[PDB]
C-alpha cells in the first residue's frame, strides 16, 4: 500500500469513539506510522486506553466495526491492516509485568471474526513491547501524550517480554503464514536485547545482518527488502534455510545476558 494514511486513520478513530468515546482516556497512532516510517505492508498501529472494561456487546460491535475499516495484506491498494490494542487505565498504571490487555484487533482474527469468535482479555507479555515502542514515538490523537499517561516499562520487563516472545516459535509451522515478520521480529528481538533499544525492522534486520556468520545473512537480507517493497518474499522457498536462521538467531539472542 503506497496510499496517504490520513483517510483510514480517521475512519478507524471515528469507530473508536463510536463505541468508547464516554470512557475513552486516549488513543495513540505508534508503530511504523511514527517510527521509520509506514512501508508497503506496514498495518496502522493504535493503542487506545480507557477508564473502564467494555460491555461483552461493545466488544463485538467494536470489533466487527474495525473489520470493515481494515483490508487483509495485499488485498487492497488503497487499505492497510488495522490494528487497535485496548488497555484499562488501572490494568496498565500503575505498571506491572505482565499486563493484562483488554481487547486487541487485528487482520490476523479476521477468520474468527467472521465466524463470531470475539477474543476476551488476557494476560499479553507485548504490552511490555508495545508501550515501551509508544512513549518513545506516538501521536495523541486523543488525550495525553503516552510519555506522561504510562509509567516507564523498566528494561528488566522489556528484556523477559523479549525472552519469552521467543517461545513462540521451535518448529517450521509455527512461523508457516508469517516468515516475513518471523525473521524482522527476531533481529529486532536481537537487537533490543543486546541495545536495550527499539528499531525498525530494517534498521534492526541491517544491524543482525552485520553481527550475522554470512551463511545466515541472505535470509534476513530477503526480508528486509521484502518490508521495504523492493524485492518479492519467497522466504517460504528456502524453509530449511529460514529454520537455521531462526535456530541460529535464537541460540544468539539466548547468549545476551541482562
Ligand atoms: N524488539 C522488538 N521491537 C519491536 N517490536 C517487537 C520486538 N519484539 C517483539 N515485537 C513485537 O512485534 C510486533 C510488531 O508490530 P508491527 O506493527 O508489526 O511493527 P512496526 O514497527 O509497526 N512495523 P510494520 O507494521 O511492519 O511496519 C509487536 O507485537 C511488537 O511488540
Ligand atoms: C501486536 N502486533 C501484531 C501481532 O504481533 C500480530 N500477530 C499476533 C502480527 O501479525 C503479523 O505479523 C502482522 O503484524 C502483527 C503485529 O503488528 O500483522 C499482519 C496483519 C499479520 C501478521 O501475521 O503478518
Ligand atoms: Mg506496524
Ligand atoms: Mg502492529
Amino acid at each position: 500500500v503506497i496510499a496517504e494514511v490520513s483517510t483510514q486513520l480517521s475512519e478507524v478513530v471515528g469507530v473508536i469513539e463510536r463505541h468508547l468515546e464516554p470512557t475513552l482516556l486516549a488513543v495513540h497512532l505508534y508503530g511504523s506510522a511514527v517510527d521509520g516510517g509506514l512501508k508497503p505492508h506496514s498495518d496502522i498501529d493504535l493503542l487506545v486506553t480507557v477508564t473502564v472494561r467494555l460491555d461483552e456487546t461493545t466488544r463485538r460491535a467494536l470489533i466487527n466495526d474495525l473489520l470493515e475499516t481494515s483490508a487483509s495484506p495485499g488485498e487492497s491498494e488503497i487499505l492497510r491492516a488495522v490494528e487497535v490494542t485496548i488497555v484499562v487505565h488501572d490494568d496498565i498504571i500503575p505498571w506491572r509485568y505482565p499486563a493484562k490487555r483488554e481487547l486487541q484487533f487485528g487482520e490476523w482474527q479476521r477468520n474468527d471474526i467472521l465466524a463470531g469468535i470475539f477474543e476476551p482479555a488476557t494476560i499479553d507479555i507485548d504490552l511490555a513491547i508495545l508501550l515501551t515502542k509508544a512513549r518513545e514515538h506516538s501521536v495523541a490523537l486523543v488525550g495525553p501524550a503516552a510519555e506522561e499517561l504510562f509509567d516507564p516499562v523498566p528494561e528488566q520487563d522489556l528484556f523477559e517480554a523479549l525472552n519469552e516472545t521467543l517461545t513462540l516459535w521451535n518448529s517450521p509451522p509455527d512461523w508457516a503464514g508469517d516468515d516475513r515478520n518471523v525473521v524482522l521480529t527476531l533481529s529486532r528481538i536481537w537487537y533490543s536485547a543486546v541495545t536495550g533499544k527499539i528499531a525498525p525492522k530494517d534498521v534492526a534486520a541491517d544491524w543482525a545482518m552485520e553481527r550475522l556468520p554470512a551463511q545466515y545473512q541472505p535470509v534476513i537480507l530477503e526480508a528486509r527488502q521484502a518490508y521495504l517493497g523492493n524485492e518479492e518474499d519467497r522466504l517460504a522457498s528456502r524453509a530449511d534455510q529460514l529454520e537455521e536462521f531462526v535456530h541460529y538467531v535464537k541460540g544468539e539472542i539466548t547468549k545476551v545476558v541482562g
